[PDB]
């Protein structure tokens, strides 16, 4: 005889007695066809009854489901595409799976998670895998603080052996309704435990988090998690795409993201605020959001082959804003930075504050005619802030018809470029025969009224102000200037850049910008003061010529040679 | 009771009537044992009959297969290791799977795809997964335009939630017979749709494409696809390993390749022709093929930790040819460039055209005695073209017994290195007491007849031509020269390189190369003019000594100091 | 009639006679419920029995298991959580799986592997997949030389089509008992085979190797393997975390590691000893172990986004030791280098030997008050060895209260920094009016007694020794010096660093360190001689002032400007 039973209730009611008998369950719920399987009668098992993988019959005899491979939620009575809250059945199935160090599968379908009780995934025991397709976890009615957390139950082993063997979460679209106070995923622990939680090597892959307060938030013990093909979008919090708060314990080692997409925040963004925290992003995209870094110290973010872009957006938000702290480093290596047109880009899209560093390697700096960064900076450049920028292998868009701009003040070719010395030192001021000509430093006379400017008012003959510095091939350059013509009898002058070899031979490839006749502060140089460093150049010379009878103020004479 | 039927045809013939009854199918095809399962009789179902997951019995009653997990092709009557065309059963199973947002599994075996109808995978609905092992999809008799295309049916959501949740293709060896007009995989769409297709985050993994016309071709909407462990080899088209044509719409954001192998093209290659297109290759290998970039503008390719090599090949093909356009950037960061011997490498293996940039970071430049790049360039260097090269952390093979060469013209240490000034300026020509010694610039007199040369024909005493430039530690250097001795009474002279500190102290370790006595254009410097920059060096001085009575032409005096 | 059999023994003993009949096996072992399935009776097949998928009944009739998808070890009688050796059943199941190009699954549980015969996985035919959870393979009683090896049976095809389609090993924790002579995983072949083995694209993922002699060792044909989420810890051999021995054939192309953790060796380490070998590590961590590179030539290791740290360890072991050979390159790009306090870090944590190169890109160099590298080097710097270091985008910890140090001798700003010229050249020695002041080079008089030193003993008025060099913004600097005051009448002097523009204007912010009055060799500069390069600086000047009546030796005047 090979007994078969049509439902879990009927299986449980029968007086099973023969040890080792195999009994078939057709379905967990009568008439559905899911959750069935083979069960072994055991009269001496100590296993806990759970109406799923261990059934205690009414006479006390245990029936042990024969499972090869993962546990499935339907083994505990979960149903696909049901209007009943599925979180209890998933939580019960997960508790069993974790207890036997086996992953839990959720069959592909839609599920509703209601109530307020989170699921804590223990990556040292079991992950939760949507199997396989577009598994939809509707948390729009969930009211708890977090839907999922991921945190090991151990301080060392066997987490050091087991976390890496299977993902913690895979294959799930998890979404809310942007209710204040409900977050999606907590990576680590809410509060500091008495002992550490060993979370290294834990993976979240092929999941989307959407429409939470914070979609993904790092907690304590957030270290060596890896994310592959994770999407985070449309969160409520200003920090809601991905938030790493300050003050985390036992956190920060190589948080890694491969081919993840952080996007369409509609006001939500990424913020890294924890000190001594190292994040690596490989082939990720950051779209219509800002990446803020305000850690007190020792944040290191590396973006290898990533894109930063504003697709379909009119927002002037920054792409990367390193705004506080010291010894914070942000690397952009390869990939792309793309700036679609908007009504006017009135602030720098990259910003690096004092004592911090933004490194650009092997990436092209974009240019667009809508660039208006001078509204923030006082002058036309791509990057703001008093930190440091470095370039290695950076390409400028030298053939862009709208222009090119320098990248940053810290890359200035010329000394006293902004008259910040408080005088005209480092510049040679050649009035020629014009003994009456006026050339004066003026405090608080530049574009913002808080910086110096050089006023040039030649009489009878023009005045030439110049500076020479060492350069060599290979390289490319762009210069911008702020100029304010007060009056002029025609073209007011020109700014020129030329190159010489070490013997004083003038090389081809000199460029020049005419000042014109329009009064008021304006940017000079966009599509003129740019080019490639000639092969054999050893010196670069800038010259500012102002004609007789013109009266011009100059500020922020910013050349960058990327080399 | 518990009814069972031995075939799909027998299941359909029975007059099922009891709503909710579960019925077992032993096998789809009688006697095979595959494709069976449990079916639920459903008297009110609106489901589409398909002889797979929805069966309409002879009396009109629907039976619904109870599926937990992915759909499998054998549920629709597909059979393994059959000579019958399996593409119709796979296409029918895929249409159903996609309609329910569930992936499709193909059981591991060999399959033949015939006919001319492609399968379009919609990554926002379902992927196709060979499960699990070496699944072989023989398309040698397929005559359609493409075997697989991958393109979303949606312009935004739910593609933005679903594409990342599962791969689009996994686990398949897909091959043709190199017939003209049959491509393997189309990434995106053939023609521009009235709305965009949201393809970001779609993955192809663990697949091989072989013996098609173009194995992998990008179409419109090709953006943020990721490829892992994908092999492409032995295509028919000259661009057949991976082709990105010009003019694609809505394409180019972070196309990403992890641990992919592009190889053994037997005349097929990679070509990137689309503008504003960004590709990232991590740990890939490019073997016995060329990577062409001819985008009109704004291509950015980053190769992190990749290998470029010619294993087992006698071909002189280039490894990387950035051949057209402007503002195109190609980065080689880490990894390796390996040049096995061939009968003579008569063109540069890397080429970067005017207005483009090739960045080398942390990689060793190889050298081999079969290098003969001067046949193309006119002079002995590793990289061709009028673009720019940068180096950061590049190692030269300074102990290579065959020699070492400079990398590129744009890294020239000395000014007027190729006599491109049209004169001998930047060089100090010291005739000593030799008042009748001849030293002259000759137009169109170098190796190619298109460049300048310097002729030195001293009388009574030798002539020394020198130049000094700034250098610093750390660094490594290699110089090559082209020399043509017309006549000489013995060794014609010597080229030397030495270093000084800023105070004029000569530092030990200078190097020198004899010119010898052989007539005709020859390369000087291979094993001689190379070394490390001494710690404390601040100047480098080159000197070319030509003896009395010799008559020698010099061209292309190319030194590179890698930092 | 759907016949059913309760065990493999009963299936074999029954007098089957009807050709083509499908019969059901409930379980391989009576009463277990695992390993059952459908079998097709064949009166014509004479296939060789294997008691798993091809079963020969006692009457000679063949019963052919109908399998869809992977082979499972329980189909051959393997049992979970058994005290019997499971290696024979896994090896028999694997041999069959490989023969049909199908992967082998091992159901999640614990297994004991005993005996001494390895399993050689052929990645061109079949992988072994623990499915799905924390699969535990206890090899504590295994006595063979290796547990698993991975090496293809083919020289070209179909390995070029198949290796990438599925992993070779996945999902397994494999552990020993640290018995001498028993290794865990051999990547490739033990000895040089008759033809090459085509191993490219083979993956090991989601596995842990623990407590072997060497946990992971490369053999011949080790090329283009990829490892994802692999852990290696607690090996017996000094090279036991990961060993690449010298002398391998057909090996070294792009061995790739993604998100792997190499850790807690308790005396075991990573060692790369093979020449012409290229390894790429992305988001890996190296914890409480050393990474040794002693390849004779042409090793290239790239670490992208990795961490090197000593968490919880008092050991002074190095992090990276490139100790031999030539033309070896090690890249650290992004990521972090973290140095938790210990009783005194008495050797350099990074070391690069002559003719080799260590490149640092976009990473912060740490500092700690426990740094005592001068005990090894003779002077206070972070990196040892006579090789070369480069920096690009490197951050120094300028706000670290304990100090900052220079990175390496090869980055010396000043010439004759260590008196290695054998004289005082490159330094300006201004005795002022002090005609009797003594300033002299002394051989074998520095900290180690094997290097030069400069002794300054001024009479009546102080002596100032200075040097000037070119610098530019942006940059950061740190200088250390070794000083030995023999006698002094008060503060012995000061070392100062200042900046000028190209016109000789002194820029604000110079720094200085007093020498004090303590006798004996000491480090000067830690928290004093450091800072940012002023924007507009073009020269840096160091000055060493020694007061009248003092008698002081100076050595190792090491400034580094990271530009």
């Amino acid at each position: 005889e090979y007994p078969q039973f049509s439902s879990m209730a009927k299986l449980k009611a029968f007086p099973h007695s023969e040890d080792g008998q195999l009994v078939r369950l057709l379905s967990w719920h009568e008439g559905v066809g899911l959750g069935g399987g083979l069960f072994k009668v055991s009269t001496s098992s100590t296993a806990t009854g759970n109406d799923g993988t261990v059934v205690v019959a009414s006479n006390g005899v245990r029936l042990l489901r024969v499972v090869n491979g993962p546990i499935w939620a339907d083994m505990f009575g979960a149903l696909p595409n049901s209007d009943i809250d599925s979180m209890p059945a998933v939580a019960a199935a997960y508790a069993y799976a974790a207890s036997v160090n086996t992953d839990l599968y959720i069959g592909v379908a839609t599920y509703k998670f209601k109530g307020s009780t989170p699921i804590n995934v223990d990556p040292s025991r079991a992950g939760i895998i949507g199997y396989q397709g577009k598994v939809r976890i509707d948390c729009s009615e969930f009211t708890g603080s977090i839907v999922f957390s991921i945190n090991s139950s151990y301080s060392y082993t066997p987490a050091a052996y087991y976390n890496n063997l299977s993902p913690a979460l895979q294959g799930l679209y998890v979404f809310g309704a942007k209710t204040s106070g409900v977050d999606g995923l907590l990576v680590g622990r809410e509060t500091v435990g008495s002992d550490k939680s060993y979370n290294g090597q834990t993976e979240v892959r092929e999941c989307t988090f959407d429409k939470f307060d914070r979609n993904i938030r790092m907690g304590h013990n957030s270290w060596r998690f890896v994310f592959y093909k994770v999407n985070s979008l449309n969160a409520l919090s200003p920090n809601g795409i991905l938030y790493v708060p300050a003050g985390l314990d036992d956190s920060g080692e190589i948080l890694s993201f491969y081919h993840c997409q952080f996007f369409d925040g509609a006001g939500s963004n990424i913020r890294l605020s924890c000190s001594s925290y190292t994040m690596v992003f490989n082939t990720c995209s950051f779209l219509n959001i800002t990446f803020f870094v305000d850690s007190a110290s020792s944040a290191t973010v590396t973006c290898n082959g990533c894109n930063f872009e504003n697709p379909g957006s009119a927002s002037t938000r920054r792409y990367v804003d390193i705004s506080a702290g010291h010894t914070n480093v942000f690397n952009i290596i390869g990939g792309s930075i793309v700036t679609n047109s908007n009504p006017g880009q009135t602030q720098a899209l990259l910003y690096v504050s004092t004592d911090n560093l933004l490194n650009l390697v092997g990436v092209t700096a974009p240019y667009g005619g809508h660039y208006q960064q001078e509204q923030e900076l006082g002058y036309h450049a791509f990057i703001g802030g008093a930190g440091t920028v470095t370039t290695s292998g950076v390409m400028l868009q030298l053939r862009n018809g709208a222009g090119t701009c320098p990248l940053h003040s810290s890359l200035s070719t010329f000394s006293n470029w902004n008259f910040g010395y408080g005088n005209l030192n480092a510049w040679t001021v050649d009035k020629g025969t014009g003994t009456s000509s006026v050339v004066e430093y003026l405090a608080n006379a530049g574009p913002k009224g808080t910086e110096g400017a050089m006023r040039v008012a030649p009489v009878s003959v023009g005045t030439n102000v110049s500076q020479v510095q060492a350069v060599t091939n290979p390289g490319m350059f762009s210069m911008s200037c702020m100029v304010n013509i007060a009056t002029t009898p025609g073209n007011a002058g020109q700014v020129s850049i030329g190159f010489l070899d070490a013997a004083g031979n003038s090389l081809p490839g000199g460029v020049s910008a005419n000042l014109g006749t329009t009064t008021g502060w304006q940017v000079i140089g966009k599509n003129t003061l740019r080019g490639k460093v000639p092969i054999g150049a050893k010196q670069v010379r800038v010259n500012i010529q102002t004609v007789a009878g013109a009266d011009v103020k100059y500020a922020y004479l910013l050349c960058n040679v990327v080399k």
